[PDB]
């Protein structure tokens, strides 16, 4: 940086602390990643200065000729990546992508069927303190009590009973592949639209490591910043028949001017995802998650669903008589970042929980491989099995430091 | 830039075209400005990699110690700038800032009183194709047919008749000072909350050139990117009594993870606004707008309300028998960017209009002064009075080029 250090010493010092923090810790928050320098340069561009309400070639402001090229590059690269008939790259976030789809097909008070929030569903999938739960009537389907895999018979029974206008599939903490074909079969049975929120697994979908929801869902929402490794923001994919309605839901519906600099960064991230090395990266993400899962099971940990098919895993800490809150706090003391997370049928509240959620997308981006996954598991074993030992915690800190340099 | 040019030639070429375009044209879109290099550096930082749902010291993710400092710097600088009891610097945009306030105090279907959209009110102030108009019952107050100044007796009559739960004051195209004291007096008469959307005039408010709505309104919303000259995004200011509710409206209410890199850029822009030179800049904005207004009147143009008290002006093109659409198109041919804009009591639809909206915040930022305002007016006079003359248009292009270098 050059102008920030002189203009704003306070902001620059905080940013520099954060940059160093990102290098020194072992980041296992399943929804995070590290973007490239090219993506950051695109978001640090002069495109923030442009008002561009409307869409390419149909704007409400003159002078959009070059930001129109950037938005089209994002839309076309997105379509090549996922094979959707239409893309909307303006959503400011995953929450706004979901909000616009709901605004498109639902009336206030309509019934929506989504994944139980304590079994893996996201906050925007019906939480009562979120707009989704306040605006609409959400009902939930759950996972089997023993396998922790979505119970498709429960999806079907709830759909037939409650007759939702929309069914939402996908999650913030589900470690197994989701069967979009079964979701669409159920939606067709009850005449409901199907929305797939692939935010967590978009990068895996793009690399062919997770079944693509596009061919099965009427609408596909996502964030661009998790496994897709892009700038922070959202995107909506949909069939051509809902294109005009989805575009109008975003604008003039729920947003105003789009973040053109962020859309440029989205295009950049999509170009990166279209390359062969991104496909190799994604395979390493899933391979690392499987390895990490196995290594944790080797340490004596119980995993929700018995392992993982994607980038994330959930540890059920009941066997160690620990809450997720306790485990997150002690791991933070040694330099490992995880988040507490409810497990299916959790006896504890969502503010305490009986689990921790872990993902490998970020450590994979920094170059960690299978041997590092074994060591991370061994460090987590040392800490969680010896929470009252300061010597074990100090050893863990030195082992974390050895991994991050 | 260094990594973008090699990684993505297509995106870099489009951005570079846009950067050069910003220099070569005379930008008079009232809602635009040019941010500093320090602000862009903050948005191009590694802070995009951090999930930070929740607020400083009360996050739902560990590792937020340094992004907490950045958010607090933004909130505290905002409070010093505007004197509000509380600030929320997470809104992704002006639309999301407004959406969260509405989510805080209104139930679906509640009555809201806002400025007539064809007299200056914004799209998020009740348009029927926007969430505001779909979710709530908007009624409107207008400006006097001759003076084009808000008719406060009409505000009061509509409030007493319709008994709104909320009254919204402020606009996207009102060239005169708004009397927040009268708005609060009316709101108190009918027991309504008062919300002031100061997006367009925030920078003028911060420099003491427009009365501050903070002491009169329960809620103040704004964008950070117009006269405030910050990154693209929103902010909510409010009294301490609504602080917890407003914070919960933003999260877990209507958004998810905030854009921490953009919040860092907001803090940077707020630090710039707290400096004496920003106060001198803002005075030049208003001085330039007055000068430009007078110079246009000297060319024979009629201005809505007869001039301006702020950064923007509206030309009523009926005397020249031109629509705003026609004037915007021909000015685009010579390198001058304006937007068509309905005028009060406009006989034409909002897609054609009888006016153009012009603002001086951007040309002031690039260093234009009073002499440049006279020349811009003289160029607009030459073009609009000679729309069928290609020689007049070519002369205008050379004069525009002389101003931008
Ligand atoms: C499945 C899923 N959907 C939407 C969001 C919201 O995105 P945002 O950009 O934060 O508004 C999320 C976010 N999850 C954060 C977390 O999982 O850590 C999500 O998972
Ligand atoms: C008064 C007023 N309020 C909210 C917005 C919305 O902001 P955004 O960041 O675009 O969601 C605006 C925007 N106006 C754009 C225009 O005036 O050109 C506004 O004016």
């Amino acid at each position: 940086m050059k102008y920030l250090p002189q203009q704003d010493p306070q902001v620059f010092a905080a940013i520099e602390q954060e940059r160093k923090r990102q290098h020194a810790k072992i980041e296992l928050i399943a929804s995070e990643n590290f973007v490239s320098r090219a993506v950051m340069e695109a978001q640090g561009s002069v495109l923030t200065n442009k008002y561009a309400e409307g869409y390419p070639g149909r704007r409400y402001y003159g002078g959009c000729e070059y930001v129109d090229i950037v938005e089209e590059l994002a839309r076309e690269r997105a379509k090549q990546l996922f094979g959707a008939e239409h893309a909307n790259v303006q959503p400011h976030s995953g929450a706004q992508a979901n909000m616009a789809v709901y605004f498109t097909v639902l009336e206030h008070g309509d019934t929506v069927l989504g994944m139980n929030l304590s079994h893996g569903g996201h906050l925007t999938h019906g939480s009562p303190v979120n707009f989704s739960g306040v605006q609409y009537n959400f009902v939930a389907y759950g996972v089997d009590p023993e396998t922790h895999v979505i119970d498709y018979d429960d999806v079907r029974e709830k759909a037939r009973l409650h007759r939702p206008k929309l069914i939402v599939a996908a999650a913030s903490a589900y470690p197994r592949i989701i069967d979009f074909a079964k979701f669409r079969e159920i939606a067709d049975e009850v005449g409901a639209y199907l929305m797939v929120d692939m935010a967590h697994i978009a990068g895996l979908v793009a690399a062919g490591l997770h079944p693509n929801p596009v061919p099965y869902a009427h609408f596909v929402t996502t964030t661009t910043h998790k496994t897709l490794r892009g700038p922070r923001g959202g995107m909506i994919l949909c069939q051509e028949q809902f294109a005009k309605q989805i575009d109008k839901a975003i604008f003039p519906g729920i947003q105003g001017g789009p973040l053109m600099h962020v859309i440029a960064a989205k295009a950049v991230a999509f170009g990166e995802a279209l390359q062969d090395d991104f496909k190799a990266y994604a395979k390493r993400v899933v391979d690392n998650a499987k390895r990490l899962a196995s290594a944790l099971q080797n340490e004596g940990f119980t995993l929700v669903s018995g392992g993982t098919d994607n980038h994330l895993l959930l540890v059920d800490l009941r066997p160690q008589q620990l809450t997720g809150k306790t485990a997150e706090k002690v791991l933070d003391e040694v330099g490992i970042t995880v988040n507490k997370n409810t497990i299916p049928y959790d006896p504890e509240s969502p503010f305490v929980t009986s689990g921790i959620r872990i993902g490998t997308a970020a450590v994979t981006t920094r170059g960690f491989g299978l041997e590092e996954m074994d060591e991370i598991a061994a460090i987590i074993g040392l800490v969680l099995k010896n929470v009252g030992s300061e010597q074990a915690l100090e050893e863990a800190r030195q082992r974390v430091a050895a991994l991050t340099d």
